[PDB]
């Protein structure tokens, strides 16, 4: 379909059209997440040009009994229904104990106003997950058009443990190290009542349409060649599971998914994630975004 720019963000558009959420993790990871204050102060925000910067701290030895590694989640104030979301990300955190992702939900809700995870992965193993949450009744057909591959169809967190129902990008360079050494990529989702869809594009893809590549004000999806992952109505209704989501853009450590001992140390990763995050201040230096913009079209 055919739609219209709606918000541009680049640099420091994002200190006035997003928050940081300073929360105790949902995914109860080894991080303090600061305000914007405290981000910008401490240079884990970083909004200027045409760079956006999230970091972690890589400066501080952590107190084993005091705070997570200061990290950062930003949420658009604005909420969004059908709509196209396109990030021009130039690098993605990395690092043993790293779990960033860039996803939109409803938190106030959860799981009902549903859950689409755009980017994510943990302990930079690759490739890129793409994921819908939600509640009762939402499951995906065991073949349909995409690049990618299904990893779990069924999407209601009540009855498949949380995991969503996920598809895995068919390329290294999606995500982790390999994406940073490329200089990252774009994703874009598109949301309708009728199917949710996610892109990804190599930074040196020959083929990335220029809508997603050079963010006119007007695109058209119906041009984007067959979406990376594919979401469609079949065993879903999308727009039942779905309603009024903000992006949110975040790092993590630990926690959930990255911190399990089987998965961290099954990344290659020396000890526990929790001590390798307190005492490994420098290893987190190449734990950041770099995205150059975010814009959304309705
Ligand atoms: C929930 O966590 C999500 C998780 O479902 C997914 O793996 O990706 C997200 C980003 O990596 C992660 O936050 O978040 C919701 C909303 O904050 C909570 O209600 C829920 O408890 C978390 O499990
Ligand atoms: C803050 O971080 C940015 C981006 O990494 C960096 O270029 C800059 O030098 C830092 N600022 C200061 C004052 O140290």
């Amino acid at each position: 379909a055919t739609y219209h720019l709606e918000d541009n963000w680049v640099g420091s558009a994002f200190l006035s059209t997003f928050t940081h959420e300073a929360i105790a993790d949902p995914t109860h990871g080894r991080v303090n997440y600061v305000d914007q204050a405290t981000a910008l102060a401490k240079n884990l925000t970083y909004a200027s040009g045409d760079t956006l910067i999230l970091r972690a701290d890589h400066t501080t030895t952590l107190s084993p009994s005091g705070p997570g590694r200061n990290s950062v989640r930003i949420r658009s104030i604005k909420t969004y229904t059908t709509h196209v979301a396109v990030f021009d990300v130039r690098h993605m955190p990395q690092g043993c104990g790293t779990w960033p992702a860039a996803w939109e939900t409803d938190e106030g809700d959860w799981p009902n106003g549903g859950e689409v995870d755009i980017i994510e992965g943990v302990n930079d193993q690759s490739p890129n997950a793409m994921t819908l949450h939600t509640g009762a009744n939402c499951a995906m057909p065991a073949s349909r058009t995409m690049t990618g591959h299904a990893t779990n169809n069924n999407c209601d967190v009540n009855t498949d443990g949380n995991t969503g129902c996920g598809v895995q990008a068919p390329t290294a360079n999606s995500y982790g190290p390999s994406f940073n050494a490329n200089g990252g990529g774009w994703y874009a989702m598109e949301r309708t009542n009728s199917f949710i869809k996610v892109w990804f594009f190599p930074r040196n893809a020959g083929n990335v349409p220029n809508d997603i590549a050079s963010g006119p004000a007007t695109i058209n999806t119906d041009n984007w060649g067959t979406p990376t992952a594919f979401f469609p109505n079949t065993n879903c209704d999308i727009g039942s599971h779905f309603d009024a989501n903000n992006i949110i853009i975040n790092l993590t450590f630990c926690g959930d998914w990255a911190g399990q001992a089987s998965i961290f140390n099954g990344a290659g990763c020396p000890g526990s994630c929790v001590d390798y995050v307190n005492n490994n201040p420098s290893a987190f230096a190449n734990a950041y975004w770099d995205i150059a913009s975010v814009r959304v079209y309705q």
